[PDB]
C-alpha cells in the first residue's frame, strides 16, 4: 500500500506536494517563496527558525494562513561567510557549535559531536519560538535531514513530531541519502512519502536543472511526491550567501524560482493530471482516521 | 584647547576621522564599506557585533589591521523586519529586550527598561566577542549613541573604554541630541571631540545629501573632526532592512559610498589641507607604556 491509498484516493492518483525550504534564510529567499506561493504553483513551505530572516517570515506566515507552512528544523549551517547557531543559549546546548558558536557544516561532525539530549532541546526551541511569534505550523521537516545524521535524532525527531501532533518527513530515499540504514517495519505509526525528487549537482552542471523538473513532472508516479526546491532571487545578497557553495546555490535557487512559477509548470500538472496536496490536508486526513479508528 | 592641540598640533591643525558605522550590519554595507577602505577616502569604521553579517566583516577586520577597526557598540534595533538582539542569553540581559527577544527600537524605551548591570555585562560581552574572533580594535563608539540614554550608560561605556584602554567617542553635540544635559568638567579625563558631522534629512530630501558632504569638508576647521557615515549598496538586501526608514536608508548609504569614493572627495582633502587621522594613533598618544 502506497502513501496514496493511506489518505484515501487511488493507487494510481499523482498526489504532489511542491515544497519550498529555506524560508526565512535571506530577504531574497523570503520574497521568492512568497511570489512563488502567491502566483506560482508552489503551495507549501517551511521556516528556519535560527535564521537572521526569520521574523519577515513570521510576520507573512501569522497574517497568511492560507499558505501550507511547517518548521525547517535547523542543526546545520553550511555556507562560508553567513553563520548562524541555536535558538537556546550556546552554554545549553554546548554539544550542537563549532568554537564560534555556529552550528557545523557538515551532518558527519554533528553526529560526531552532538548530545540527543541537546537536539531535543533546541528543536523543541526552535518549534516553540515559532508557535510564539503566532505561527500555526501544518508539518515539521529537516534541513539537509540533518534528522538522520543519527538513529537517535531520528527518534527524538519522530518523537517531537507526535508530541506537536504534526507530520513530518519520513522517506527511504532521503534515508538512504544519509546513510540510516535503518528498517521500514519500524514505521508502521507513520507515513512514508514514497518518492522524493531534489535538484542535483550533475544536471545543473550541464545547464538541464530545469529540464530534471520538467522530466520529473512528466513521469510522476501514483502515490505521495514531494517536490524540495530553494526559490531565491540570484542577486547580491544570495551571491554572499552562496559563495564558493554552487550547489544550492544562488543561481540555482533562481532557478527553481523561474521554473515553478512558469506557465510550463502549470501546463505540465495540468497535462498529467497531477493533483496537488498540502500537509495541512494530510494532517487532517490522518486526524479523522483515529479519531474514526479510536471510537469504533 | 581644542583636541587637535590636547593632541599635540597647532590649534587650526584640521584633524579628520572619515568613519563608516554598522559595518557588519548587511552584507551590501559590509561590501561598500571594504571598497570605501581601500578605494576611497574612508579610513576607519565600526562593527556591530549582534549583527547578522558581523562574521563576514570579523574575517576582513581580522585579516586587514591596517584599516583602524572599533566596535560599534549596538543597545538598539531600529530596523522594522530586520531585527537583532543581544550576545548574551536574554536570560542575562532580560531588561535590553522587547517581547521578541531583540533590542528595542528608540533610544528612550532603553532608558524606561534597560538596568546598567545589563548594560555593562551586554557591552562587555560584544567587545568581548569581538576579540574572541580576532578583531583587534582601535576604539570603541556606539549605534545611535544609546550609551547616552541615561548618564548611568554614558558612564559604563567610559569605564569600559577606560577597561580596554581604548578611546571612545565623546562629544558636546551628541550629548545634546540625545538629551544629555551633563557638565563638561566631569570630561577631564576625557578627549572630547570637537566636531562631528553627519549628513541630515533636509539635504536628503533636496537631493544635497552629497552637496552637504562637500561643503562639509569645505568648512572644516582646526580641532578634532569626525564624519560619520554608512556607506553601503543600494540593492535590494538594503532596501528589505531600511523599508519605511528613509533616515539613513538604502538611497542614503548609497550616497555615503558614492561621495566617499570619488575624486571631488579626494580633492577637497588636498585643497583643504586636511589632516586625516585614525583612533589608533590618538589611542597610542594617551595611553603609553
Ligand atoms: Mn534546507
Ligand atoms: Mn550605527
Amino acid at each position: 500500500m502506497n502513501a496514496a491509498q493511506k489518505l484515501g484516493f487511488t493507487e494510481s492518483t499523482k498526489l504532489l506536494i511542491i515544497h519550498a525550504d529555506d524560508a526565512g534564510l535571506a530577504h531574497a529567499e523570503n520574497r521568492a517563496t512568497i511570489q512563488s506561493l502567491q502566483k506560482g504553483i508552489v503551495n507549501s513551505y517551511s521556516i528556519m527558525v535560527p535564521c537572521p530572516w526569520f521574523y519577515e517570515m513570521a510576520i507573512f506566515a501569522k497574517n497568511n494562513n492560507q499558505y501550507d507552512n511547517g518548521v525547517h528544523l535547523t542543526l546545520t549551517c553550511e555556507w562560508e561567510n553567513y553563520r548562524f547557531g541555536p535558538v537556546l543559549p550556546i552554554s545549553e546546548v554546548p554539544s550542537l557549535v563549532d568554537e564560534n558558536g555556529y552550528f557545523f557544516k557538515k551532518r558527519d561532525k554533528l553526529a560526531q559531536n552532538a548530545k540527543a539530549e541537546h537536539v531535543e532541546k533546541e528543536l523543541t526551541a526552535q518549534i516553540e519560538r515559532a508557535l510564539k511569534f503566532g505561527i500555526k505550523p501544518t508539518h515539521i521537516d529537516s534541513h539537509m535531514y540533518s534528522v538522520g545524521a543519527k538513529p537517535e535524532f531520528l527518534n527524538v525527531y519522530r518523537r517531537i513530531a507526535k508530541k506537536y501532533k504534526l507530520p513530518l518527513v519520513l522517506n527511504q530515499q532521503l534515508f538512504e541519502m544519509v546513510g540510516l540504514e535503518m528498517d521500514l517495519s519500524d514505521f508502521k505509526d507513520e507515513l512514508l512519502i514514497d518518492n522524493v525528487f531534489m535538484g542535483e549537482f550533475k544536471y545543473f552542471e550541464k545547464g538541464e536543472l530545469a529540464n530534471f523538473y520538467a522530466t520529473a513532472l512528466d513521469k510522476m508516479e501514483g502515490g505521495l511526491n514531494l517536490i524540495l526546491i530553494h526559490p531565491a532571487f540570484d542577486d547580491d545578497e544570495m551571491k554572499g550567501i552562496t559563495i564558493n557553495h554552487p550547489n544550492f546555490g544562488s543561481e540555482w535557487r533562481q532557478i527553481d524560482f523561474d521554473f515553478f512559477t512558469s506557465e510550463e509548470a502549470q501546463s505540465k500538472l495540468k497535462e498529467q493530471n497531477i493533483q496537488l496536496i498540502t500537509w495541512d490536508e494530510i494532517r487532517e486526513k490522518i486526524y479523522k482516521d483515529l479519531q474514526a479508528a479510536a471510537l469504533e
